[PDB]
DNA sequence: CTTCGTCACGGCGGCGAAACAACGAGGGGCTTCCACCGAAACCGCGCTGCGTTATAATGGGAGCTGTCACGGATGCA
């Protein structure tokens, strides 16, 4: 009653997870390819092969992560694999290569069968990349407005200029920055009088976020 | 083509940490025994030396000895 969509070059689902055919799920099989995402019709779940390749698996259970709706991804990698696997993968479910019949079935049957927090003073809305401090207008640049959402929901949090540098950028990462200088110099301004409490930036531990009162 | 985002550039400055000098409690400087080294001793005894042996016994075993030549030093006649 689920169509199952492999990202695999095996050619056949049976190596891949072996007790599938056990159960009269339907599985529609493709390559590892991002364009067969595009050949996802009525699937209810979707299976990656990270197996002996955890990079290329991670990244495409990462491809299909935050793009919504979404359908739940799923992966299968080996047992002395599971060091990397992680809530970072973007995961709703991990399978191991030998799990039973009844196991992918409680956890097909699990994963397959609101709004933002109030507030901080900043709301966070998705749209258009930019916030509220009480006030309607906030505008926010293009990591202007993810450097105060990094630290909005890790208020309290201590992160240093390269941890907050990897998480607000790509990042590259470059050096010599002072880009974080830049921002929350630039983020301390917007912000207006009020609100200047928002962060906490004490010498050379970073630049952590101070939540009121 | 237009207009916005980013990323150094350079300084500002206020924190901040490390160096330098008022010194007092763990070492340096005290006795106080006796298992001990170490002495001093008291030995005996392998180890070397030295003595004696009482029928008669009364002359080496051995060695295999040669060159080639030559000056000369040495016993004869």
């Amino acid at each position: 009653m689920l169509e199952l969509l492999l990202l695999t070059s095996e050619l056949y689902p049976d190596p891949v997870l072996p007790a599938l055919s056990l159960l009269p799920h339907t599985v529609r099989t493709a390559p590892a390819e991002a364009s067969s995402l595009l050949e996802a019709g009525n699937a209810d779940a979707v299976l990656v092969d990270a197996r002996n390749d955890l990079s290329s698996g991670r990244g495409l259970c990462r491809l299909l992560s935050s793009t919504g709706r979404s359908i739940p991804v799923l992966a299968v990698v080996s047992e002395g694999g599971l060091v990397a696997v992680s809530a970072d993968w973007g995961l709703d479910e991990i399978l191991l290569l030998s799990t039973g019949p009844a196991e992918i079935d409680a956890r097909l049957r699990l994963v397959v069968g609101l709004g933002k927090v109030s507030l901080g003073e900043l709301v966070i809305d998705e749209g258009t990349y930019t916030a509220r401090l009480r006030g309607r207008p906030l505008d926010l640049t293009y990591k202007e407005f993810e450097l105060l959402k990094y630290l909005a929901q890790h208020a309290g949090r201590v992160f240093t200029r390269a941890q907050l540098l990897h998480e607000v950028w790509g990042y590259d990462f470059f050096g010599g920055t002072r880009t974080v200088d830049v921002h929350v110099r630039r983020l301390r301004a917007k912000l207006g009088p009020e609100h200047e409490a928002l962060i906490g930036t004490v010498r050379n531990v970073g630049y952590k976020a101070v939540r009121p009162a």
